[PDB]
């Protein structure tokens, strides 16, 4: 019932994601010189360094907010891809499956801890 435990759990999951070769295209903001039309397609850029820095700054109040930003990395990739079999899109699908498999318990434990706090 530790209400604060999600933060270190999210730090550890971000570390695993940065160790994954599939996270390479998503570790830093998309290069606007290489993809000059990116901001025409994508309203809210997001990347894993921005997520990690937001967490370390103490600017997430809950793991749901961190989830929303990570899911935005994956939806931006889906929105930009010219095809459903593109290399970078396919890397984002595998990384998304890995992230969802691991964030499930972090979200459940946090929500359970908050319910216990208000019992
Ligand atoms: C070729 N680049 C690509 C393809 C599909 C999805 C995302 C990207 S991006 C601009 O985020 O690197």
């Amino acid at each position: 019932y530790d209400i604060q435990a999600w933060k270190k759990q999210c730090e550890e999951l971000l570390n695993l994601i940065f160790q994954c070769e599939d996270s390479e295209p998503f570790r830093q903001p998309v290069d606007l010189l290489e993809y000059p039309d990116y901001r025409d397609i994508i309203d809210t850029p997001m990347d894993f360094a921005t997520v990690r820095e937001t967490l370390e700054a103490g600017n997430y109040e809950s793991p749901m907010e961190l989830c929303k930003d990570v899911r935005l990395i994956f939806s931006n990739s889906k929105a930009y891809t010219p095809s459903k079999r593109s290399r970078i899109y396919s890397m984002s699908l595998r990384l998304s499956a890995f992230f969802e498999e691991h964030i499930s318990s972090v979200l459940s434990d946090y929500k359970s801890a908050l319910r216990f706090h208000k019992r």
